[PDB]
């Protein structure tokens, strides 16, 4: 059984951004399963073999992750000439909810140097949805003309179950609350600006994310959190031990469907993890009212409480580490699903 991981929209080497490191360590996680596995990019590199140095049918299994698609590179183009050849079937990594599968082809001026049949892909499509709602993953695929079948997988479990995880341990708190990640297009800045400004707390944002982009009207705001810059992957969960508490926010399409690499790196640190009702309404992350909040005033309540009662601290921390736990306890099940949603 030979396995293939190929990034569909962006280049993989070293862990310079969210996708290349995430292509890594999923590549690593799998192979930490005890399954022979490759990555295929644009060049022959520690972690990688180019796409001109493999013949894309010795693999059994090829699996796809991020599709940029939705200006067309020379990642992208690569990776839809490999596609296009595989006369198996193709297993994707659906991870975000914006990048679901789609060709280039119906996507130009360089469309000189291609040619349709080159780049189209004819194989069907496995979606392997991060999100438990189907009717969610086949909706944002629905312009997908291939064969194509669905089936949910918790893939961001990935960062937990690898043999190197750590829970982060008590750290001095400088912060009252942190978030880390990027803008993503102002899909999500009425509630970022909802608990993360006004709030009258030291309130941190990391990542990608810059006050300028913060400028549509119909979301008001006087005073914004603090931007800094972006981090790696692995060091998120320590950057997060640096507050009181962590927030997980809502996104239509993500509530109660998808819980993302961010709950786990907030359940992980030394941060209270506090989520966004909305996002989690049945409360399956964890089932304790607490831990939860529905606007700004209970995110300002919840987080003076816990910086009053360190007993009340320490227990949300010890409960959510042991609810971690109770996940990290199933990892040969995770495996076994994991090669089971693969044919395996
Ligand atoms: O300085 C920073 C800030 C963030 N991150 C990482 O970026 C990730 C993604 O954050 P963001 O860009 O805000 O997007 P999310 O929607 O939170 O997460 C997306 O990316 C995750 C990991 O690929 C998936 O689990 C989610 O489903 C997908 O929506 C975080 O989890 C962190 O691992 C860094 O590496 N450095």
């Amino acid at each position: 059984m030979k396995i293939a991981i190929i990034n569909m929209g962006n280049n993989v080497i070293n862990f310079k951004t969210v996708p290349s490191s995430e292509t890594i360590y999923l590549f690593k996680v799998i192979s930490e399963m005890g399954l022979n596995v490759d990555i295929i990019s644009l060049k022959n590199g520690v972690y990688t073999k180019s796409f001109d140095e493999v013949d894309v049918n010795d693999y059994d299994r090829l699996i796809v992750v991020n599709s940029s698609i939705n200006k067309p590179n020379l990642a992208i183009l690569s990776a839809q000439k490999f596609m296009a050849k595989y006369k198996s079937k193709i297993y994707y990594l659906f991870t975000d909810i914006r990048l679901p599968f789609s060709q280039s082809w119906p996507n130009r001026p360089w469309a000189y140097l291609y040619t349709e049949e080159e780049l189209l892909i004819k194989s069907p499509i496995k979606v392997i949805s991060q999100g438990i709602n189907l009717d969610i993953a086949k909706a944002a695929h629905k312009k997908v003309d291939n064969v194509i079948e669905f089936e949910y997988f918790p893939i961001e479990q990935y960062k937990i179950h690898m043999n190197d995880f750590q829970l982060s341990k008590p750290t001095k708190k400088t912060l009252d609350v942190i978030y880390g990640g990027s803008f993503r297009s102002g899909q999500r800045e009425s509630k970022m600006v909802e608990f993360l400004f006004d709030t009258g707390l030291n309130i941190e944002f990391f990542g990608n994310a810059r006050e300028k982009q913060f400028k549509n009207p119909k979301y008001p705001w006087t005073k914004a959190p603090v931007f800094t810059g972006k981090i790696p992957m692995n060091m998120v969960s320590e950057k997060n031990s640096q507050a009181i508490a962590a927030l997980i926010i809502g996104d239509k399409n993500y509530n109660d469907n998808f819980i993302t690499l961010r709950v786990w790196e907030t359940m992980a640190s030394d941060a209270v993890m506090l989520i966004d009702e909305e996002f989690d309404t049945k409360h399956r992350i964890i089932n304790d009212a607490r831990f939860y909040v529905n606007n700004r005033a209970e995110l300002i309540d919840r987080v003076n409480e816990l910086k009053h009662s360190d007993v009340l601290r320490k227990e949300m921390l010890s409960i959510q580490h042991d609810i971690l736990n109770k996940t990290r306890a199933k990892k040969a099940e995770w495996q076994d699903a994991f090669k089971k949603a693969i044919d395996l």
